[PDB]
This record gives structure tokens, sequence and C-alpha cells, in this order.
């Protein structure tokens, strides 16, 4: 049974559940950030995510375009109380997945579906545990009283947002080989996961809308339950521990027949992710291609850790690992002893993977008010103030409370009848 762990930010460190992290980006460079552990394999970090960026990019930029879509804010997240708070956040929308079973089952798979202990430029026959792309580094505190330093392995760590609050984004860790990007999250491998994440402010939509010609209302707003962002985020991340990360790849095979705000090219990881008829605008020819590639990567995963006999890492046991991988990817074993990739086996796993969790799916699942189609107009974003405040926002519910009738027909995210739930970014 999974469980989410609870704490404060001004706990002190216990080399287990709070430490001092130096995220995989951070390598070698000894910067350490207080961390929680959610649930095992998962990682919260609450500060803000400013990997490759600079000081100013976090401030607006030169009198913006009028397009009231990206908020800036560098002063969020920053004090003490800002990251309790936050942290606070994340342990609720956490323990609200966690309390509806689909939501369960999306975390449980996310758990298991640890990173690869290798990669395609690693030695093919030892397990590497020494790579930013499996592990993190952190102090350990030790009963002689000497603080030390040590690895360790994980799946997914979280941070706040980056310079755009309402950004969400997942990344796998990029290793440099050849003078090259590579992603092992998109070669079968997989890698730590990070995710630049806001739960206060969230998007709005309107479905019941066609062309507001002569128009300037039309109202029918609502804003979205922060629970299903995260699970959005979360199914990117499940995408890339299972190395299938779709890489840049979408162009037009048939944007037209959908009705809500636009057509414009995007990513097919959007499309896969969100679900629904939007997964179909993705072509046959494409998916194809998706298809037959993940299933080579596997093949040759197979391949390797059929010649697995070693391991750098001494606190690694080499079989109960090789089990694990032979489950994660769904391998059988030919007489001979070697894994192989057995073809139904894995397109039901490539399904449950691509098609199994979706946006629209776990709406449905969790009564929850989701848009129409992937594709909809940058909608001025809203922010949610309280949502400690099971007044406001319960871990079973959402906004959603049946105890306030805001249950029905998803009223708790109507813009017109939760007034104070929401506020307009200033
Ligand atoms: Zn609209
Ligand atoms: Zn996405």
């Amino acid at each position: 049974p999974i469980t989410i762990n609870n704490f404060r930010y001004s706990d002190p460190v216990n080399n287990d559940t709070i430490i001092m992290m130096e995220p995989p980006y951070c390598k070698g460079l000894d910067i350490y950030y207080k961390a929680f552990k959610i649930t095992d394999r998962i990682w919260i970090v609450p500060e803000r995510y400013e990997f490759g960026t600079k000081p100013e990019d976090f401030n607006p930029p030169s009198s913006l375009i009028e397009g009231a879509s990206e908020y800036y804010d560098p002063n969020y997240l920053r004090t003490d109380s800002d990251k309790d708070r936050f942290l606070q956040t994340m342990v609720k929308l956490f323990n609200r997945i966690k309390n509806n079973v689909a939501g369960e089952a999306l975390l449980d798979k996310i758990i298991n579906a640890i990173p690869y202990l290798g990669n395609s430029y690693s030695l093919l026959d030892k397990f590497d545990t020494n790579s930013n792309s499996v592990s993190f580094n952190l102090l350990e505190q030790d009963p002689s009283g000497a603080t030390t330093k040590s690895a360790m392995l994980t799946n997914l760590i979280i941070f706040g947002p980056g310079p755009v609050l309402n950004k969400n984004e997942v990344r796998g860790i990029v290793l440099r080989v050849d003078n090259k990007n590579y992603f092992p999250c998109r070669d079968g491998f997989g890698s730590i996961m990070q995710m630049a994440f806001c739960p206060e402010y969230v998007p709005t939509f309107d479905n019941v809308i066609e062309n507001i010609t002569s128009l300037t209302i039309g109202k029918s707003k609502y804003f979205q339950d922060p629970a299903l962002l995260l699970m959005h985020e979360l199914i990117h991340v499940l995408h890339g521990l299972y190395g299938m990360q779709v890489s840049s790849h979408e162009i037009i095979p048939s944007k037209q027949e959908i009705y809500m705000q636009h057509t414009y090219p995007i990513s097919a990881e959007e499309l896969f992710t969100f679900g629904g008829q939007d997964a179909n605008l993705i072509s046959i020819d494409i998916k194809n291609d998706l298809y037959e590639k993940t299933l080579n990567d596997y093949k040759a995963i197979a391949n390797k850790l059929s010649q697995v006999t070693s391991c750098n890492d001494p606190n690694i046991d080499i079989d109960s690992y090789k089990q694990i991988y032979q489950q994660k990817y769904q391998f059988d074993k030919d007489s001979n002893g070697q894994y192989i990739v057995n073809e139904d086996k894995f397109q039901i796993l490539y399904n449950s993977i691509m098609y199994g969790f979706t946006e629209v799916e776990l709406g449905k699942k969790f009564n929850i008010k989701t848009r129409l189609s992937y594709f909809s107009m940058n909608h001025d974003p809203v922010k949610i103030p309280n949502l400690l405040d099971d007044t406001i926002y319960n871990d079973t519910e959402g906004f959603n409370i049946e105890s306030k009738d805001l249950k029905s027909e998803y009223k708790g995210q109507n813009m017109r009848v939760n007034t104070n739930a929401f506020r307009n970014v200033d």
C-alpha cells in the first residue's frame, strides 16, 4: 500500500524522508537544497527551477506582447513560509491522487518503473549507478557525528516552477555524449525525471462554445483542478520512466474537425498524454514509427540485461534488479536463459503506457471537468490561494465538494458558482 509521507519544511534532516540533496544537474558542484520524500522514489524540492536559466529570466519581458498567458513573480517560493506552504499543498495533492484507485494505480506504476541502471553508452555487462541520470548525491548524518556525502537512486524529483509560474513541465536528465544531447528517457532505459510544478496557478476553459461572433462573454468558464494538472505531468513522467518520452514530432494529419479554440503544431507526447480524440490526431504512420522504435529499444535492452554480471555499487543485488527489469519491461526467458521480448506482452505494455493513463480519462474517474481538446486559446489563468482550506478543497473531492452541493455539474470548478475559490491574477 502506497504511503504519502507527512512533514513540515522546518523539520530537521533525518537521512530518510528529509535530506539535503545535490540535484542531478548540480552533480559535483556541491550545491544542496532541502528535499522531502513524498513517497518511495519521489522527492519534492521546494525551490524554483533555476536549472539552465539566469537570474534575470525570472523577471517579466520588455513590456510583453498582448498575450496575458505567461505570469511571472521572482519572489514566489523564496521564503521558508512559502516553501512549507508549497510542501503542504503537494502533500495534499498527492493524497487526493492516492485516494482514488485510478490515481493510486498511476502512482504505483510510476514508483515501480525504476530507471534502468545504464543506457546506450554504459558498460553493457554491468549495472551503472554512477550517473546523474539515475542518482543524486546527498549529505548524510552519521552516528559518529560526521557528515558525509552519499548517492541515492530515484524516479522523480519535483521542483517549484521556473521563470513562468503557470508552465508546468517535465524533462528527463540530459547526458552529454560525443558533443551531443542524449536522453535515456527516450531510449527505453528511462531516467530520473524532473518536474517544474506550481499548484497555485491553473488555466481556465469553456467547452460549451462555438465561435462567439458579435459577443464578448458567453459565460461558461471553469478553472482546472491542480491535482489533474499534476497527474497530467505525472503521465509525462510515466512515459519517461519507461524510456518512451516522445521526442519533438508532430505535423498536421487532419487538423480541422475539432471545435474549441484553434489549431497549431504541437508534440505527439502532449496529444498522447491528453488522450481522447486528440490522440487520433497522430497519424497511424507516426504511431507505427514510434511503436517500432520503442520495440527496438526494448529488444536492445533485453540483450543488455542478459549480459549483466556485475555492478559498481555493492549495495545492489544483481539478481534482484534483473527480476525488477524483467517485470518492468515485461521480458520473457528463452530456454537459453536469454531475455527476449514477447510481442503480445510488449503490445499490452506499450498500450498501457501510451493509452492507459490520460488527462481526459483521469478527469472522468475523478469527476473533474476537462476541456474538449488540448487545442485551446491562451485563456487568462486564475490563482487558487486557499488549497489548504478543506472548505475550499479537500483530498477526496477537490473543489467539487458534495456537502457544499458543488459535486453536480462540476460546480466547484465553475467560475460563476465557486467565486471565492479563485482570484484573478493582477
Ligand atoms: Zn472562450
Ligand atoms: Zn503536457
